[PDB]
């Protein structure tokens, strides 16, 4: 397309746009829980309510989401750093390292580390380089009070002010 | 609707940085808007996305010229965020800005970083368009990011 910025320049830029932190979960086609830490969550539209997440091609989580067409977005509170670490690290059995429950849909809900969970139906996808944007039409939301966890400038932080 | 309100309440609790996304329209006029939907998409090549309302002046400009700038606001930039989200006309007369060599508007006083992007694709979703921006050039300085979350502005705390 033309000149591209060096990957380190891009990483430095995007490190300076802080975000909340989710764990995006699903079941694979055999019913096994899958999930990953995800900071690339944003709102797409209100009609109907649709968010998006951007997941690596070949990841276990995207494989499950693509096959089953459902996923949950678990928004982490300020007590959820360890869950974010578990779900981005090398442990082979991540759901043994967090407290979690299964909703009627089967989707994993990190009910001790997340202050909100949105259950979503996949309504579309768009491949982009090594990743895929997944559009999720929100079907159900459970939300409680909590201070959001943040990630920015290569560090965890908490949203700094009370509700 | 009630479903829409529940969704707004959810997404309000996902805080973010704040950008002003700028472009030139097909007639050369600067356009832009406040944007919190900046999202990293991939590194091959480095590509971010934004979600812009269909029919917005900024989306029309981005679509016409196939380029845009993402100006990341520092914690002194609330006023620019308000100008670029509010109803009052003549936004560019209400901020100090300069033109990059490419022509794209750079909010030099309110932003700590500016990324110049080429539009590599667009996908409509409901009444919005997801715009994929392949990043071509970045100017970045130290700065403390402005944040927006829980229906308020704040500053990155570290
Ligand atoms: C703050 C933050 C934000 C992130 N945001 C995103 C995002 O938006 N999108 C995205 O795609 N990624 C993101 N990641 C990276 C993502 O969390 C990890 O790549 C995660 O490992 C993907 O898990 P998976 O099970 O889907 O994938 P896989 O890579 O398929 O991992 C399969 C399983 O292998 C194990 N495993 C994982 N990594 C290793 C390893 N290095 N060595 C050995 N075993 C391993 C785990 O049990 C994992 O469940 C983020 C990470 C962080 C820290
Ligand atoms: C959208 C996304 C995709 C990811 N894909 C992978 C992956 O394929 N394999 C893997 O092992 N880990 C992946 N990760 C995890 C990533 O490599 C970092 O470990 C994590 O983002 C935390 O990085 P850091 O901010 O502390 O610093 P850095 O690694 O310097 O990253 C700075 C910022 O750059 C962006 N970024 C970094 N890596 C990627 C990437 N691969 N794609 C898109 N944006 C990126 C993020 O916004 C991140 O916060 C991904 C993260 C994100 C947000
Ligand atoms: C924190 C935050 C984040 C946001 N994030 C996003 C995002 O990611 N995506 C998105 O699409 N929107 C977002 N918005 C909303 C967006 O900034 C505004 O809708 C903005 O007005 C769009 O500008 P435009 O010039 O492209 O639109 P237009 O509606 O085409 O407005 C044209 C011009 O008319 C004036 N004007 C604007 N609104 C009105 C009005 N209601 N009545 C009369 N004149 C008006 C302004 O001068 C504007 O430049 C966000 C707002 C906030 C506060
Ligand atoms: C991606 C995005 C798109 C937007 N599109 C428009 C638009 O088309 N017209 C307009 O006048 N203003 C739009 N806005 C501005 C928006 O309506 C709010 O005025 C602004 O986000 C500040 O709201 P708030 O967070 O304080 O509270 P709320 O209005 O409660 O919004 C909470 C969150 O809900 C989501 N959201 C709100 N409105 C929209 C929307 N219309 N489309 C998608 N997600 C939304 C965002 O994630 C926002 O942060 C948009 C904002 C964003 C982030």
């Amino acid at each position: 397309g033309g000149v591209t910025t060096e990957q380190q320049h891009y990483r430095d830029l995007m490190s300076a746009f802080p975000t909340g932190i989710a764990v995006v979960t699903s079941l694979d086609a055999q019913g096994v829980p899958r999930g990953m830490t995800c900071s690339s969550v944003t709102s797409a539209t209100l009609s109907p309510p649709t968010l998006l997440v951007c997941l690596r091609n070949g990841s276990a989580t995207l494989d499950a989401v693509s096959a089953t067409r459902g996923f949950a977005v678990n928004l982490l509170h300020d007590g959820g750093r360890h869950a974010a670490e578990v779900f981005s690290g090398p442990d082979p059995n991540r759901f043994s390292r967090v407290q979690w429950k299964q909703c009627r849909s089967g989707l994993p809900w990190l009910s001790k580390d997340a202050f909100a969970v949105a259950e979503c139906r996949v309504s579309g996808t768009q491949e982009v380089g090594d990743h895929t944007v997944v559009f999720g039409e929100v079907a159900r939301i459970a939300q409680t009070d909590g201070t959001p966890l943040l990630y920015g400038l290569r560090s965890f932080a908490a949203w700094p002010l009370p509700s």
